């Protein structure tokens, strides 16, 4: 009967559940809500948000835990001397992902400059005719995620990092340094003093609904994770960005630029999720989608089920002489990017290995405590 209750981010939802090669065990549930609602469900232990009951055991999120979220959690659920405390939480990367730019406008292959992407998503560029050489005219309508979204966070971090003031001048973006500027927002609408009228919220929760809305009306552009895209390589439907399709992320210039944390740094969940807002090479919109777990669970089978999952997902196996994570074929089949060996080894050793003080349901650290039955 034992269930492991989760949900959150839509971006990795089909890798996790419902597909023949999905990677979560059968007794794990995954309610699709977007990352913001997913974080809240876990942090406030609120299963109503996942349309169910009992304890929330985990979330998927491509929005990082904030300073405020961590402090609120710690001061409520992980209080020094509190026999009723839940204990620490665990934030870990699951897979890396691109953010793709699907658009619905018939014609030749589209390759957008940073300037052009910045102009489209700021509202500076409002007509297809303003994009030189694409052979297209008519209104641009941008579809965005109304709910708090990890995909919005990944896209906006990139735009905040890469866009120059000249790329977004004469737009309704909130000011930074006296000029309109992108800022990091999981709520995309929060970028603007007033949302421009050619920006429309997707009509239902999740990236799949945004995707379908893009193709419902001519001239639309959106942003979505890669798994829902039928072909990442079809530049007549999924824009290249500075000469790169969204399967051309540079692993060297992104994942390999940060090593797993150690010591006190590893005790801080914030340090388990590096961000790469402006990669020096390759497709430039990319980052991690993550899990949030509890370190401690009063239900010991839930703890064991989590460790079991972690042992596989962050495992190591050599196949045809090449080291890989056990789930890497499934990860790539869902158009995601496997974690590097250093990161799998680090997560496995700390969180999945029951003898480590930092592991899920480590007997010493979790003695007498945990997320409730």
């Amino acid at each position: 009967a034992t269930a492991v209750t989760g949900g959150g981010a839509s971006l990795p939802a089909d890798l996790y559940k419902g597909s023949a090669d999905s990677i979560l065990p059968a007794n794990f549930s995954y309610a699709v809500t977007g990352s913001g609602t997913g974080k809240k469900a876990f942090l406030e232990n609120n299963s109503a948000l996942f349309s169910t009951t009992g304890t929330v055991h985990f979330a998927g999120s491509d929005s990082v835990l904030s300073s405020t979220e961590l402090n609120t959690y710690n001061s409520t659920y992980n209080v020094s001397g509190d026999a009723n405390r839940y204990g620490a939480l665990v934030q870990i990367p699951s897979v890396a992902t691109s953010v793709t730019i699907p658009f619905n406008k018939a014609g030749s292959a589209v390759d957008l400059s940073v300037t052009q992407v910045c102009g489209i998503f700021s509202g500076k560029i409002t007509s297809w005719s303003q994009l030189a050489g694409l052979g297209r005219t008519g209104d641009i309508q941008v579809v965005y995620r109304g709910e708090s979204s990890g995909t919005s966070e990944l896209l906006t971090r990139f735009l905040t990092s890469a866009c120059q003031p000249a790329d977004v001048s004469s737009s309704n973006l909130k000011l930074t340094n006296g000029v309109p500027a992108f800022s990091v927002q999981s709520t995309f609408a929060n970028l603007f003093t007033t949302v421009p009228s050619n920006f429309i919220a997707a009509p239902a929760t999740g990236g799949t609904a945004l995707y379908n809305a893009v193709y419902a009306i001519d001239g639309r552009v959106g942003y979505v994770g890669p798994d829902a895209i039928p072909s990442l390589t079809d530049a007549t439907k999924v824009a290249k960005v500075k000469g790169f399709s969204p399967d051309e992320v540079s692993v060297q210039a992104t994942l390999e630029t940060a090593a797993p944390p150690t010591g006190a740094a590893a005790e801080n969940p914030a340090n388990w999720v590096p961000v790469f807002g402006n990669p020096s090479a390759g497709y430039p919109i990319a980052g991690y989608t993550n899990f949030v777990f509890g370190q401690c669970y009063k239900n010991a089978t839930v703890g064991a089920n989590v460790r079991g999952f972690l042992t596989k997902h962050y495992g190591s196996t050599v196949v045809n002489g090449v080291e890989q994570g056990p789930n890497d074929v499934a990860i790539r089949a869902h158009k995601f990017i496997p974690l590097t060996k250093a990161w799998r080894d680090a997560v496995r050793a700390r969180f999945a290995t029951a003898t480590n003080a930092g592991a899920v349901n480590n007997p010493a650290t979790c003695s007498g405590i945990g997320r409730p039955l």
